[PDB]
RNA sequence: CGCGAGGGGAGCCCUAGCACAGGUGCUGCAUGGCCGUCGUCAGCUCGUGCCGUGAGGUGUUGGGUUAAGUCCCGCAACGAGCGC
């Protein structure tokens, strides 16, 4: 079932502007693009959902993000449809890291939110 | 007190003396207060995060607009205060 599906059209991508770190990962260069090695990719996929599942199954909250547009309203659904907290908008600077600063206008959120209907 | 004369006496006052007052005498570079000026000009900063060996940056660089740091949209920033 997995295979076929990405084999469709769901891999390789950039190309000639690339990064040597990420050779690794990469079958070869047709007529311009590169060819990422899915049969790697796969593999890949495995250890990252087990690390998923291994959390799921925690009672464990995640974060996704994506702020570019070829990508930004799917990870709108994916979200909701999972309860999971994301960034679809401009991923404002020092949210995890200034978490409680950012916080305060999420409570302001709210501060207003009852104030609307009053 | 006292028949009374007169005698003691608390304020206030006059003399004497003691302690002290007073000085627009200096220092506005010892000061408070208040006033004048840049100028009512659009400005000056703060809390946290982040960058930087650090002084310090970022915010407050950029795009449009305004009498305006006025408002908007952008953005490693997210907000706030004194000004407007």
């Amino acid at each position: 079932v997995k295979e076929l599906l990405e084999a469709g059209v769901h891999f390789g991508h950039e190309r000639k502007r690339w990064n040597p770190k990420f050779a690794r990962y990469i079958y070869a260069e047709r007529n311009g693009i590169h060819i990422i090695d899915l049969q790697k990719t796969m593999e890949e996929l495995e250890r990252t959902f087990r690390f998923i599942e291994d959390l799921a199954m925690r009672g464990g909250t995640i974060l996704f993000v994506g702020t570019k547009k070829q990508a930004q309203d799917i990870v709108r659904m994916e979200a909701e449809r999972a309860g999971m907290p994301y960034v679809n908008q401009r991923w404002l600077g020092g949210m995890l890291t200034n978490f409680k600063t950012i916080s305060q206008r999420v409570h302001r959120l709210e501060e207003l939110e009852a104030l609307f209907a009053s």
